[PDB]
């Protein structure tokens, strides 16, 4: 599914991840563009075997098992390829747990490098919440 800017924001808003850990909606839709264009489809290799899945491309090494990523742990619990349905709940709940981990949003290289220190609240204007 590839999502609309606005219908992300309602279904992120709905999951609790406005405000969650003090990052306001406007991170959270900004980081889903720029990782992956909004859909939940994407995945992406990396040089180190590890694979980023769907929405908020999670990797493979720390937070899901996709059976090749060799020691890897999966600290949600999941299988990657329940982070590519149409239903963004389990990358919510996930996304969550990486989000607490100490280093923030900086854990997604696309929202530290391209929303970090913008106006992330443009990427909600607009929208009916
Ligand atoms: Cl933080
Ligand atoms: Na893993």
């Amino acid at each position: 599914k590839v999502f609309g800017r606005c219908e992300l924001a309602a279904a992120m808003k709905r999951h609790g991840l406005d405000n969650y850990r003090g990052y306001s909606l406007g991170n959270w839709v900004c980081a889903a563009k720029f990782e992956s264009n909004f859909n939940t489809q994407a995945t992406n290799r990396n040089t180190d075997g590890s694979t980023d899945y769907g929405i908020l491309q999670i990797n493979s090494r720390w937070w899901c098992n996709d059976g090749r990523t060799p020691g890897s742990r999966n600290l949600c619990n999941i299988p990657c390829s329940a982070l590519l349905s149409s239903d963004i709940t389990a990358s919510v709940n996930c996304a969550k747990k990486i989000v607490s981990d100490g280093n923030g949003m900086n854990a997604w290289v696309a929202w530290r490098n391209r929303c970090k220190g913008t106006d992330v609240q443009a990427w909600i204007r607009g929208c009916r919440l």
